[PDB]
């Protein structure tokens, strides 16, 4: 099937061509700006699906063009006349169509040129009203206030927000391009009537700024976004997006004394934490106990042994353990423990732990054996 | 200072007297059913606090003493007439007190013994009404539900649950270890004007159930309990003092290939996912990429490159990463990444990830480099 992605250069037609491309087996023809005249004719000639990403006005328009049709959609309409297939058309209008400002106006204008096309030639239309959109792609410094604001906190670069109260309502990328294919499909999501992109999200700049932030400062905090609130999940996203290329990696804090090292990875306020523990050859850690502290160790690298005993018992319980065969040894609250490592390399043991380690409140007892 | 604790071989006397002679410079004394009676004077003489935790009567009750005083509060106060020091004295009795049941009214009989005591004769009196209590250590079959549960649970023992619905009030074994400290430093926690131990809970016999079988099945699909639900987290560490000593470890599902493997370690809804792998010498793995799913990549062993390229571009760019300094690389979204060992020993990498692995719809696009 032969699809056309008009405005193909914009932030959606990137993110739908790179999907369709990877996803499916259709021929995918991007049109754009820089488009030459003839291949735009000959591309939607060739047509069975139209999606059309496009502004209002035509690349040619500029200073000169004050008066006169500037309407990119009329003139690619125009063209499809001559498409003897009767190729679907999707329009991706916006919800400002309903208020009086001449953007909404101009998108209202679009919508209606369409649907009085449609009922002439038969097209089957799927016309949307999108709100705000964010994702990867999107370019910095150029209305899009999140793909900036990513941008320069990701850099240590100062934003400015002049009302923190200003409510957005949003749709992911994700979601657009998932939708855009179940209407190639020919089943979009229908809500009171008309095809409409699902998981809208209504957010404050203030409540998008702090966890921008967040993400930023958890590099150093060792933290992690909430993953099952969706709009912070997909803005997490986002924010990796417009890292700096060189920026992708952080040093971890490694605690290193003769034993060997320790040494944090992520750390969360409702799922514990996790850590790696690496022991020279030779060394034993460890000796003490917990009321309620425990751990699952994991033995990724080398061997050695786990090693138990309960505060008021004698009985010691070994497991021995290596990174041959992957096994995960829970550490139960009341039983004094050990690891020692038993070859003759190091030792990597990764410990997840079920909460902060705070040695003033510590949670641990020494206790040999 | 010198401590006694009578009923000291009980669920709470255990937990306390671990603690004390752990985190303290205190002489602890225990007094229990067995002990002589000489020593019992001996001890309660030489005391300057009596933690006093023993039940309503003798060691000595059994069925010849159906008549006859048989109070050991009584007994114990009647040695102390001797006490020169004016030792404070804690008194656990219960919040059936106030209920006509025999065993509130005992209690509420030892508390009146006790402040009268007091009234006479000076010591300073800590009386706490404590509810149910759970925690490592109390006697499974032996009038404690949740140590049964427990016990049988992690055993694949059945259960009998009569009623579900049956609410429970209680403490954690930790606050009243934690609030027993505060009394003796002098400082005990005041509600109502009177000692009360805090976080009491009130649970269903049916929540605690269901909690308990999943602490049980998290063991297979790598789940974990909510952290910050202090119940939840309370009865997790109990739970885990009831494992049969021979049961403390499990192994991991490895994947395992011509390359090396992947395992995963912990899954959560909401907080993503840690696996390992391990890649043999000269191996590649990735060369692909995602619009929405990313990753922190940590080498822990070995040493090799991370290798990105957005996929709109041509550019790679370089990560020389390994297990000597320890360091991650997040993966953002829209860049095709690999991993390759450089080295000549098996490389580990620990993976974090921000959601859960679905071949279904995988969000994960294959494209070299
Ligand atoms: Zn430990
Ligand atoms: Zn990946």
């Amino acid at each position: 099937m032969n699809i056309v992605i008009t405005g193909a250069k914009g932030f959606v037609g990137k993110n739908l061509k790179a999907d369709l491309t990877s996803t499916t087996d259709h021929h995918i023809f991007e049109v754009h700006r820089q488009t030459k005249e003839e291949e735009l004719e000959s591309a939607l000639l060739k047509a069975d699906f139209i999606v059309h990403l496009a502004g209002v006005n035509r690349p040619e328009h500029d200073k000169e063009f004050s008066l006169g049709n500037v309407s990119y959609l009329d003139h690619v309409l125009d063209i499809l006349t001559r498409n003897t297939k009767k190729p679907a058309i999707l329009l991706s209008s916006s919800i400002q169509a309903t208020q009086d400002n001449p953007y909404g106006e101009s998108k209202l204008q679009g919508e209606q040129l369409l649907r009085e096309y449609a009922e002439e030639y038969g097209n089957t239309v799927y016309i949307y009203r999108w709100p705000n959109l964010f994702g990867k792609w999107c370019k910095p410094n150029y209305n899009s206030v999140i793909a900036t604001f990513c941008y320069k906190i990701a850099r240590n670069e100062e934003i400015q927000v002049n009302d923190r109260n200003v409510e957005l309502t949003l749709n992911y990328v994700d979601d657009i391009v998932a939708e855009i294919k179940r209407a190639i499909e020919g089943t979009p999501t229908i809500e009171n009537g008309v095809p409409t992109v699902p998981n809208v999200f209504k957010v404050t700049l203030g409540e998008i700024v702090d966890l921008l932030y967040k993400f930023k400062q958890s590099r150093l905090d060792r933290t992690l976004p909430k993953l099952d609130n969706l709009f912070e999940k997909d803005l997490y996203s986002t924010y990796l997006s417009y890292l700096p290329s060189t920026d992708f990696s952080y040093p971890l804090l490694m605690n290193v004394d003769d034993r060997g090292s320790f040494t944090e990875f992520i750390k969360t306020p409702d799922r514990g934490q996790v850590s790696v523990n690496i022991s020279k050859p030779g060394i034993t850690k460890g000796n003490h106990w917990h009321h309620t502290k425990n751990e699952k160790f994991l033995v990724v690298s080398g061997k050695g042994v786990i090693r138990f005993r309960h505060v008021n018992d004698d009985e010691i319980i070994e497991y021995y353990v290596s990174g041959d065969k992957l096994e995960v040894v829970d550490i139960p609250v009341g039983y004094t423990h050990n690891i020692e490592n038993l070859g003759d390399t190091d030792m990597v043991t990764i410990m997840w732990v079920n909460e902060m380690f705070d040695p003033n409140q510590p949670d641990t007892y020494f206790l040999e054996v």
